[PDB]
């Protein structure tokens, strides 16, 4: 087959090379080429912490709490691999603060060490009254598109940078399947109101003296509007807007300065870090991820086309479930073509 | 008065802001000197990774208990300081690691959220059976003793680079008071059998994407000969050799080999940490600390000395109780001849 990539994000790169490790022998040799206007460290998901940690509440479809599962797992046993760091992988503890006790999430018992916050710890957060702790994952978004745009490069997976203006062109290149992997710029190709851009700033600092993360919640405000300190592999992230239906790409000094003073608040030793940068991303928001295969008939080429986007502010806690899925699809594919 | 403190690490230097701290105001002639043959960052101090935690065991004495609880207590109400950092102070979460089970420490209260690692934990360490987690704090000495000296030379207090020889020639110098705090050579001033060297070999790596400190305990082998990691503010700490009675300053290869491979066995990423330094220190191990008055008298001048040694592997964690302590035994001193 001739099959083509477009988007090279957490979801195209992982996806791509979830397939080819399936479905390729000397024997029968597959041909991926992975299309995209933007690589690695221009793309949404270098700008994300790399967090562990799905959403509060329960999921709207449960094949999410799966996808979620499946990745913690697949991360997990990583670790202790002597790479696992090369993979932008390391273990990470830390606390989630709240305004009022709330139900526990369904992932407490995914994550290692789950526990509510003692009353003593509650007064290291003056300004909040209920929490968490518990140990979890940094999956670094520029380190693991390093590794595995180089995993994906051993085993012949070629590049090009191109911006795709529609999938028929892609039809006509000569493509017998597409798999779609283009985040939030999905709606570009072929509409889709139900996808929303989120709107997150974030502050790079180098403060190397901070090794747990720490997560505010306002419920009113919806998730990332509200301060949050993970550490990295090399520094620190500090975190805490996210708006959803504005396109601005630049930077902007009201998201600074509620970025700033609202993590100064929780680790005031932060006045003596120093900014390396400043970077703004755009969340793949909808309220359901969609993966699912469709057939297309333009004009003359017939096409195959599987989709994946749409995973939020949740694309590195999923990526490797909703991967395997796809190359699921795509092996369904492959049962009809007789190969 | 005329103090002299014997010693720059953090006992002397603990000890005298403690002493200066309580008395400048109510005593009208306080004049307080620090003689010592190494400052920072050629003392004891310096060597320590800087982790708040006791011996496993339960305590020699009902006292020193007392003065680690003081001194984390203490410690803590600093969290929360814009200058935490600063002072070498930042919190971090970690995990000891046992061949069997073992009973809870005296101090799981003292320190935060203290519990048994589940199972899932224990596959993480494929090489022990049974394990605690917990979060309290680094106190690394090289910053400390930098915070200690600016605020001591601020309140007036005077440093000096020499050796002292004898008790005798500091009391016919001018002393009133001498505050004895010379670690592992307190035995040059006046003989203590029971005070020997903990020799320690260290390994400073650059492995920045190491949040977690882990302490390993093989029983057989005594406290601290078994490999620990050690995050700092700046660089990771190696180490697992405290080889009591050995006084050989040189580094050896037999203990490097140790400390690396064991530390690697432990986490295989440190293949890949740049080696920044490799140092030895003795620790100034001591069946109990020494903190005790002592009258002497040579020819007519009479002299008050008060002895602060032997805190061993726990220095930095003891450090504030015992100069409260020798900060009360001032106090005697002092209405002995009336103010
Ligand atoms: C501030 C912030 C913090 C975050 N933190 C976390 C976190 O801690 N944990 C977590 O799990 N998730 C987090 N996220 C979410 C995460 O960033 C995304 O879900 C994930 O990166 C999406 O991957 P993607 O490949 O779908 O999109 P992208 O990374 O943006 O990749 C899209 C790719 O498709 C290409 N493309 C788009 N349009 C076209 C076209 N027309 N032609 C050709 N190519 C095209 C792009 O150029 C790019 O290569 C965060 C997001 C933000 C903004
Ligand atoms: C490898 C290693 C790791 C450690 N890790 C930790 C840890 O994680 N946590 C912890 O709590 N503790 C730790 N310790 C223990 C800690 O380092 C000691 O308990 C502490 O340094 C003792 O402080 P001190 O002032 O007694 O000794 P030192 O810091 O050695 O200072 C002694 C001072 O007295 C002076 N002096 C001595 N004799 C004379 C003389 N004749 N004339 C003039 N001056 C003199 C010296 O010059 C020096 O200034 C560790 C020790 C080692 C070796
Ligand atoms: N008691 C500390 C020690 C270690 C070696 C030698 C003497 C003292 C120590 C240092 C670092 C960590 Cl992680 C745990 C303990």
């Amino acid at each position: 087959m001739r099959v083509v990539v477009i988007g090279a994000g957490v979801i195209g790169l992982s996806t791509a090379l979830c397939i080819h490790e399936r479905y390729h022998s000397v024997l029968q040799p597959l041909d991926v080429k992975v299309y995209a206007d933007r690589f690695t460290p221009f793309t949404t998901t270098d700008v994300a912490a790399g967090l562990w940690q799905p959403y509060t509440s329960e999921p709207s479809n449960p094949q999410e709490a799966n996808w979620n599962q499946q990745t913690f797992n697949y991360l997990l046993s990583h670790i202790g691999s002597p790479n696992a760091a090369n993979m932008g992988l390391t273990p990470v503890s830390g606390y989630n603060l709240f305004r009022e006790a709330v139900p526990d999430p369904y992932w407490k018992d995914m994550v290692l060490g789950f526990r509510k916050l003692t009353p003593r710890e509650l007064d290291m957060f003056p300004d909040y009254r209920y929490g968490w702790f518990n140990t979890s994952l940094i999956l670094e978004g520029r380190k693991y598109l390093q590794w595995l745009t180089e995993r994906l490069t051993e085993r012949g997976v070629k590049f090009f940078l191109r911006k795709v203006e529609s999938f028929e062109e892609v039809a006509r290149g000569g493509a017998d399947v597409i798999i779609n992997c283009t985040g939030v710029w999905a709606g570009v190709l072929q509409p889709d109101p139900l996808l929303q851009p989120g709107r997150g700033q974030i502050i790079k600092v180098d403060a190397p003296w901070l090794k747990n993360f720490i997560i505010t919640h306002d419920l009113e405000r919806g998730i990332y509007n509200s301060p949050y300190i993970a550490p990295g592999l090399q520094a620190v992230t500090l975190g805490g807007t996210f708006q959803v239906g504005n396109w601005n790409e630049i930077n902007n000094i009201q998201d600074h300065n509620t970025i700033w003073e609202g993590c100064c608040r929780l680790e005031p030793t932060l006045k003596d870090a120093k900014i390396v940068g400043e970077y703004t991303g755009f969340g793949p928001v909808r309220p359901q991820v969609r993966l699912e295969r469709e057939q297309l008939r333009f004009g003359s080429s017939n096409t195959e086309v599987i989709h994946n986007y749409g995973h939020g502010g949740y694309g590195l806690t999923i990526h490797w479930g909703c991967a395997l899925e796809v190359a699921k699809l795509f092996g369904k594919v492959l049962e009809e073509r007789n190969l």
